[PDB]
C-alpha cells in the first residue's frame, strides 16, 4: 500500500483504490494502474520532472529503502496478477529489486521528488507507474 500527496491530490494504484477514492475521483487510467483522487489537506511530496534512471525506492516487504537503476517509461507486458490480466502495461520502468503484491504504493524518487510508485514487479524484478509526465499535479 501507499501513496503519493502532492497539493489536493492523493496518488494512488488504480487495483487498490477505495471507495472514497472513487467518491472523489480526479483522474484515472487502468493501462498505467494510476488513479488520482482529491484531498481536503494539503500534501508535502513534490513531483520530479526529469529524466533520471537512478532512485530509491520503498520496500514494505523489507522495511528498506533500495537505491535502483531502472528503465524509462514503455510499454512493457505484465503478466497476470489478482487484479490484472496478462497485458501490456504503459509508461512503466523496471528495476532488478524485491517486490511481493503488498509492496504497490511504495515511493521510487530520484534527486528531484517522486519519479512513480510500485505497481508490478516478480522474479528479482520490481516495476514502477511513472508520474513525472502528469504535470498538471502541480497545479489547480
Ligand atoms: C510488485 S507487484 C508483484 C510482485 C511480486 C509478485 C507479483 C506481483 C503482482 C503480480 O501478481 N504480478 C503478476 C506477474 N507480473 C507482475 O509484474 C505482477
Ligand atoms: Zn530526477
Amino acid at each position: 500500500s501507499g501513496a503519493i500527496y502532492v497539493g489536493n491530490y492523493r496518488v494512488v494504484n488504480r487495483h487498490l483504490a477505495t471507495h472514497n477514492d472513487w467518491a472523489n475521483l480526479v483522474w484515472e487510467d487502468s493501462s498505467r494502474d494510476l488513479l488520482v483522487s482529491s484531498t481536503t489537506a494539503q500534501g508535502c511530496d513534490t513531483i520530479a520532472r526529469c529524466d533520471c534512471q537512478t532512485g530509491v525506492y520503498y520496500c514494505s516487504s523489507r522495511r528498506k529503502h533500495y537505491p535502483v537503476s531502472f528503465s524509462k517509461p514503455s510499454l512493457i507486458f505484465v503478466e497476470a496478477s489478482e487484479y490484472y490480466p496478462a497485458r501490456y502495461q504503459s509508461h512503466l520502468m523496471l528495476a532488478v529489486g524485491h517486490s511481493e503484491p503488498g509492496d504497490c504504493g511504495g515511493i521510487l524518487r530520484c534527486q528531484h521528488g517522486v519519479v512513480g510508485i510500485v505497481s508490478t514487479g516478480g522474479n528479482g524484478l520490481v516495476g514502477f507507474a511513472d508520474v513525472r509526465d502528469l504535470l498538471w499535479l502541480d497545479e489547480e
